[PDB]
């Protein structure tokens, strides 16, 4: 099994933490944050939005006990100093939104570590892999990115409509869940004003670069896409609304019957198909990185419509950073 | 096994229906309400608050197959029409809330059926029988009361500790979660102005026979309780502060030994105990109806102490409407 060290055991840390333990080729044997040994068990334990964990933790000698298995708990600030190798981390899961540069994130594979997965959009140039799109594209470079959430649930659908009747140009929206770095109350956000605004009380705008980023993962596509964010209340589960310019003519009879195929053959797994009356909370542990809603998405056309995809922003993301561990380390 | 049928599929009947499926001594039959029965399959499948229906749901002919069986589906307005024994029925879960007297549920056992258990507090004097405070009060009554969700939190609490110190006196507030019967936004409430105010935007007083039920299920304590409540804006899950004078002094380590006692003891199941720093969403799927919360708890002198209990106001009481379902048929 490949050895997984994370750090940072935060919204995304947890979770890829949780699902791991489903896995058989994946073990988590070292966690660094500055957490005590015994707050780390009580945030595993306990999570508001999935329950509680499925599975036994116990604290002993300052460090886990996670099933049985003993897990190395560091307080290291500086990643160059976490020895790695000491526990034989092979990959390290890059959680804490901190490092997201080649510069920072090496920082671990000087510490001993093998390869280095960012669980987020890099800052530099580091490539970004998205499952369902450009994963065949890995060269065996030993820092990645498995970009956002976000891009996670927009490439996939992409792909699929671009490959059957070429995306003109489109423009996405996506109605974004609640996020850690925002605030309960209006509070400071330096770096982005709306962002600090009352979470539940509001509606706010706010700016992604998934539409442009998938014009990296899926290079066809570079320039044809860009779009941006509505932040909403809602802790989990979040919704793309892409519209789009079809170079080929398509009823949306035939939109379906493609998506739906590749949710059935090439992209099972990562790609979803319903024709059900659902609504966010449905997708709450959604596995698959993004779900094609039919009856949501509408048409003015032939050749312009709007569809509609749902993501776990935590649960989706959070298995494909594991099947990016995975693939680079295979 | 038990033949159940369910009169009301609303939030205490759809989950009733969900929990009773992982028993064995009780059997769902017949639903009846007014909603057809590919809308019954949908709200079975998708729950917001407890995740997608873990089984088997399909319309066969205007009736359902959940799980592989047959369930028989009706939509019929008056109760006396519901030809339960064409399906042998033995109890039905009144689960409308629009029959809470003898004239109106007796109508069941005109339809064919054994035995009626509302699944809320009768409107006469119906006997009303919570379990951990009075079930072995039982005697072959032929329609009876599940009481309601803050009473089968309440009581069983109730008990142990005036069984153990005496209670001289108390006066309880639940703190509970927003229910069907509140609204998104202010609007009509005829028999309740506060309770129409949007749910979502405040933290709502409101009356509660609660406390006043205890002394009804739990008649040592007829008079000694009294209390309110106060609806929050949390989908699921409510609490209970409850405010005692004891008669033989206690420390809290007395009382906490005390209640983990029963929760172990005599109590097991219906009560529970925890130490840990929990919060409303941990005990989202709880069957006990009554988690004593250790740390919670506070206590001005031995005789004199504020005690918390929470309860899933839809889980834990579906759970024991079941419980006096089987009960009744001993």
């Amino acid at each position: 099994t490949i050895k997984v060290g994370i750090n940072g055991f935060g919204r995304i840390g947890r979770i890829v933490f949780r699902a791991a333990q489903k896995r058989s080729d994946i073990e988590i044997v070292a966690i660094n944050d500055l957490l005590d040994a015994d707050y780390m068990a009580y945030m595993l334990k306990y999570d508001s939005t999935h329950g509680r964990f499925d599975g036994t933790v116990e604290v002993k000698d300052g460090h886990l006990i996670v099933n049985g298995k003993k897990i190395r708990v560091t307080a290291e600030r500086d990643p160059a100093n976490l020895k790695w190798d000491e526990v034989g981390v092979d990959v390290v899961a890059e959680a804490t939104g901190l490092f997201l540069t080649d510069e920072t994130a090496r920082k671990h594979i000087t510490a001993g570590a093998k390869k280095v997965v960012m669980t987020g959009p890099s800052k530099d140039n580091t490539p970004m892999f998205v499952k369902g799109a450009n994963f065949d594209k890995y060269a065996g470079q030993d820092i990645v990115s498995n970009a956002s959430c976000t891009t996670n649930c927009l490439a996939p659908l992409a792909k699929v409509i671009n490959d059957n009747f070429g995306i003109i140009e489109g423009l996405m929206t996506t109605v974004h869940a609640t996020t850690a770095t925002q605030k309960t109350v209006d509070g400071p956000s330096h770096k982005d004003w709306r962002g600090g605004r009352g979470a539940s009380q509001n509606i706010i705008p706010s700016s992604t670069g998934a539409a442009k980023a998938v014009g990296k993962v899926l290079p066809e596509l570079n320039g044809k896409l860009t779009g941006m964010a509505f932040r909403v209340p809602t802790p989990n589960v979040s919704v793309v609304d892409l519209t789009v310019r079809l170079e080929k003519a398509a009823t949306y009879e035939q939109i379906k019957a493609a998506v739906k195929a590749a949710a059935e053959g090439e992209m099972k797994g990562v790609l979803g198909y319903t024709e059900d009356d659902v609504v966010s909370t449905d997708f709450n542990g959604e596995v698959c990185t993004s779900v094609f809603d039919a009856k949501a998405g509408i048409a003015l056309n032939d050749n312009f419509v709007k569809l509609v995809s749902w993501y776990d922003n935590e649960t989706g993301y959070s298995n494909k950073v594991l099947d990016l561990i995975a693939h680079i380390s295979k």
